[PDB]
């Protein structure tokens, strides 16, 4: 169709706009007073709403070139969101001011992509910075404390996850299952996660979780591409009429059957998930055998003389649960017997003096890792299941609070610790090439102290003052908008995961440079 | 599609709008001498109502920015009418007041957190006091006395009500059932209520009740997931060639199974039910064995060895009557015998020494209560089906009052007990931290006054002036809309239980906070 | 003509947009970083100012209704400054922050005579504390360093200044004049000072000091009415013919010999005066007596004997220079010999042992005052007339604010002393019978750190946290916008006398209630 197309200020002003426009309404959900949002549903009563992730979910503008920038800015907020479990909004925030700093300079006739790298100098610098400030945790104690800070002063809650952590390991796989008591209860099971997700979102089933969950399914394995339909209909079929769900494991699924596993999921003719086998190259057959033997099932190829045309329920594997995120799927309690999984994990073990090189043998080592670990089960208990659904959030918040947390440290929330970092790096000496690259730096300085003030403008107070008030504090002092008093952040467990600030930051950093350095535009004419 | 966002007062202000004009329309029906609302029909002659639930339910606006403030004060003050049967007016108003004041200082600068913290300070110690106020209502000529009172004067009701709770408990399960006869009579029948309700609003089939009510159905029990509608079929023909009505409890019901009974109730082919069993976990089974042993039926599942492809009208549980409301299920004569019921009550009373703790222990008591319990089925008697429809609406109403006055009391009516507790709770000193919840309490003092200056509107009396005499009386002196004069509003007969105006102010005082912490508003595009 | 009536907020809010276009072209000019504002002249270049006076002056809105209130803000800010010799520019901005304050609460359907009440007691209590903040200057040195300061730092102008205060009174009268030499001289003449203004604004002839000036004049005394040109065209004739200005004092001139006066000025036809005569009652004649011995004429009467028709030169008084101003006027260097003059004063001081009351001998006493005291002629010397134009300013400016700062002493300029006069009330205990009262107290204490805020604003810092740091500090610490540092603001010599600060704040009060309390706005229509 005909396109529409804008160039230079023209258009960076409408990312401008758009980026302002979900901004404004992402930020006053920032802090622990940020305020409500009342998002329309298509039926019934309109949704109420004090977080980033939904407000910023609905937010999607009429104007097309202002939607560029909105979607931009929210794909790298989703980013920030996903690897870290929280910051989205603070991403959000520090993506607008950065931008909205940098078009006063752009408009001043400065370099752009000068600009771009002063901004990068100077987010490496607090970057950097970050990993100076932060508070290491890997001691039990520490993960409890900071799995009760993240889950609201629930201790039960953090030390269920240090005690799953610390017997699992800090880079073990947990996963939290509704209990049958009211004391929380966790276990080892069988199982393992790989880095592949559904390959289309119309797979999902929790759109609480934007998570695919499955109940005593079925596992096929298979090898080969598979496009044709009638390649799987006679097994499809037989687990039809088990009535089990469905969990297809390939090298890949497309075309007519991609398009009938589909239809089947939304009319609920049958529960089925399809997911790209993990690895690549001859770390493909291992890993598809490896998931066989723990699931109990067999691989489906021609090298081992098997067709799919003629697969049975037999050699298919089976587990109590599978989850199918989007970038990673897990295994719950596999029907594989330990005695042949601890076999193939002494295999692999000593198969790992095999390996021709160190490349070889890291693979070997996280095939023994995935294997041998299992994955840690949380049983979330709790009195009732209106409470039941509350607790098994906050377990799950939390877990992912505790496990950013753990792998780079927590720092003094509230966004006190990007100011300290920025103070941090403008005394260890931060400095640009050229006036642009100066212009930079001082964005960045400038962008990185707008969460606090929007922490303080939500909480009602004014924020310049307190922000001047944090500055001249050191150390971990800051100020709790959750009580309106000053002292060290710390000690009141207010508290972000140095991963989720980082990542934050770096990604607005990016979308800002992206948008900062855009001439031209192009979108469908109306 | 496209979103539209409105910020700040320009969004508060569209909430204000449709709060006001929901709440204009809903209290012309406020008190003895309410005026009428007409209220189009699509087909014939228009319908007058003077009550507040139906006049509600018809509003819907143009607007998406005011029909958000609408629809969600609607959705609180339905919350309030269905735990307490009555104050939905009520509810709107004192939201219509507390956002009415709330706005004039949230647009004079004045912090909307602190305001809402005020107010709820305000409404905790109003409740407080009318914990106070509010005379207890336990003797068996009490309950006469209110069920009398709510039921326009007749004794007969009330008596029934008496004789009804008094034998089966002030928790006990009641019902209204259509009696044989000129005078009302009363009766114990084996059944239970569990608090699960219908899973679409599509099963219903008495509108002007709200509920879903099956003659004479089959029971169907299952401890699994239903979704394949294949699953189902072969009993649901054999229900069908029995015409008798199905009445169907399962973990839960979804997807293409829940579609076919959707359709198949509304195209008359079967008339058909579908709730999801009562508990989670272990106490699963127990609701599900209960039940099936209450209406004579098995529970299909697999580790009993029974399959619903299999089952047969056998199997199913019966019963006289099911009532499916949207939050509880209610069975009435159920074909269990009372020797095994009163062997199983005998089972569980026994275990109930073998819990392992007091939530084992009060579950099990529970189970016992709601089983020997039994349910009380009030034969409404009168001379004809015009009398019969009114008379059984009167008593069901009656019984609702009655059912709330006895958990909490009762107080004096017609906006009466919120002045007096509100003089209380002044008197008692109350005070808010800071000038912002100063206004706050303010707030909520002025608003609690709402109630009573609209009845005496709509009575047509001055306001004011009638405000004034109110709090120059003390005690249950206040004013009686229906004859205008002054005095005991008890001694008259004019009662509100404390249940339903505690409930609509902390209800209202709910969405007044949401609706003045309210910042952004996302809705749909034109 | 035809009127249009605006009523309640429909007028109230034309009067808030018309202060605040006053209001946000004045305080651009306040601060000693005050910006530049441009106004256009009929021709030629645009004239740039920043200074409150001139801008104030050329603001007259097209909209009748808001020029309304414009008006009567810069009317009470002409009141300030004639009296005080500066401020009208903080008065303007008080009014502003006091009315802008005001409105949000008159919005919220609070009191406005009770606001009105509030505002005034803080205002009083204010005012009360700035009497012991105000640190008195009444010794030589203090009123040159006073004058010296005022002066911009230039130490001749205030020894000259001290000089001739200290000698002739610090309630006598100094005038400046331009000098003969490089160095300043004084010197005391025979003259006195009365409050009387000239009757007509066209009689000014020095738009830029806004008085009216006449070189060697003649002085003509009359003690009745003058209306007929015909009474006085025979002694102006005889003027005119003599060539020197004519100064006319009388009971009262009206109608045609007005206008004819005021005719002759505008064309150039004849240099003319005339202004009432000072007193009243027997006073009156005994102050034209006195002004014609000092001046060496006699008063024209019929009592004397005397009539205007046959009046001559040698009647008239004559004197080196009269300048009249808005309010009063004085007579420099009269024509009467010092022998009569020191006899009637000898005369006068005996005549005080013969009064029948002491309200009888302070008249007495001013009479004396009057006379003896003479006028002190400043004589501003510098090397060149351009230079002479800017000196005089600069020593008349001088000169207004040690008059301010003898009476009332000196306080921290610069908007301190409001925020230390704010601190030492509330310290004292401040508050109001009525919420509504605690609502118009906090209006002021809110207002009273608008001037502050604004002259940090103009000096291009933030003004919360400057004002929250003065706060911090005690005494007469403070911001010094000059050179943005931070510390005691007498000792850099920033001072406001505390007179203009309590005229400022006490005009500013005294015009927020008035559009505060406004109901009804009368205007011409369209």
């Amino acid at each position: 169709a005909a396109k529409e197309v804008k160039f230079h200020d023209s258009a960076r002003e409408r990312l401008v706009a758009g980026v302002n426009l979900l901004a404004n309404a992402v930020k006053t959900t920032l802090g622990p007073k940020g305020r409500n949002v009342v998002i329309e549903r298509s039926f019934g009563a309109p949704i109420v709403t004090k977080d980033g992730v939904t407000v910023a979910k609905e937010i999607e503008l009429k104007d097309k070139f202002e939607n560029m920038g909105a979607q931009m800015v929210k794909e790298v907020a989703s980013k920030t969101a996903d690897v870290a479990g929280d910051g989205t909004t603070t991403a959000t925030v520090l993506a607008q001011a950065i931008v909205r700093e940098g078009m006063k300079y752009v408009a001043a006739g400065m370099n752009p992509m000068d600009l771009k790298r002063g901004i990068d100098k100077a987010v490496t610098a607090i970057v950097e910075e970050l990993k100076a400030i932060s508070k290491p945790c890997s001691t039990t104690k520490e993960i409890a404390q900071v799995g009760t800070i993240s889950a609201n002063a629930d201790s039960s809650i953090g030390e269920i996850i240090a005690q799953a952590m610390d017997k699992v390991g800090k880079e073990g796989v947990i996963t939290v299952e509704d209990g049958k008591s009211l004391e929380n209860e966790l276990e080892v099971v069988e199982g393992m996660q790989f880095d592949r997700g559904y390959l289309s979102p119309y797979f999902i089933n929790n759109p609480d979780k934007q998570v695919a969950v499955l109940d005593n399914p079925y596992i096929l394995l298979h090898d080969k591409k598979i496009s044709n339909i009638r390649d799987l209909l006679p097994v499809l079929e037989q687990v039809a009429k088990a009535g089990r769900p469905l969990l297809i494991i390939a090298e890949d699924v497309e075309g007519e059957a991609l398009a009938t596993l589909v239809v089947n999921n939304l009319r609920g003719i049958l529960k089925t998930c399809a997911v790209k086998a993990p690895g690549f190259g001859d770390r493909r057959k291992a890993m598809l055998q490896d998931i066989a033997i723990l699931t109990g099932g067999t691989v489906i190829s021609e090298e081992v003389g098997l067709s799919l045309e003629k697969a049975t329920l037999e050699d298919l594997g089976q587990a109590k649960r599978v989850e199918v995120a989007k970038e990673h799927t897990t295994i719950i309690d596999g029907a594989g017997d330990p005695a042949k999984i601890q076999a193939r994990v002494k295999e692999i073990r000593v198969q790992i003096e095999e390996a021709t090189s160190d490349y070889d043998r890291e693979k070997l080592q996280e095939r023994v890792a995935k294997l041998a670990g299992g994955v840690a089960v949380i049983k979330v208990g709790a009195a009732t299941e209106v409470e039941m659904k509350e607790k098994k959030a906050r377990v799950e918040d939390a877990l992912h609070a505790t496990r950013a947390a753990v792998e780079e440290g927590i720092v003094p929330g509230g966004g006190v610790a990007l100011l300290r970092a920025r103070e941090a790096a403008v005394a260890k000496g931060l400095k640009g090439d050229n006036p642009d690259q100066e212009a930079g730096i001082k964005i960045v300085l400038r962008a990185v102290e707008q969460p606090l003030r929007e922490i303080v403008a939500n909480a009602g107070e004014e924020p310049s003052v307190i922000v001047a008030k944090v500055l001249e504090g050191k150390g971990n002092y800051g100020y709790n908008a959750a009580t309106g008093e000053f002292g060290d952040m710390i000690e009141m467990g207010v508290l972000d995961p140095t991963k989720v600030t980082r990542s934050a930051l770096q990604n607005a950093a990016s979308v800002a440079g992206l948008m900062l350095t855009t001439e031209c535009m192009i979108a469908e004419a109306p």
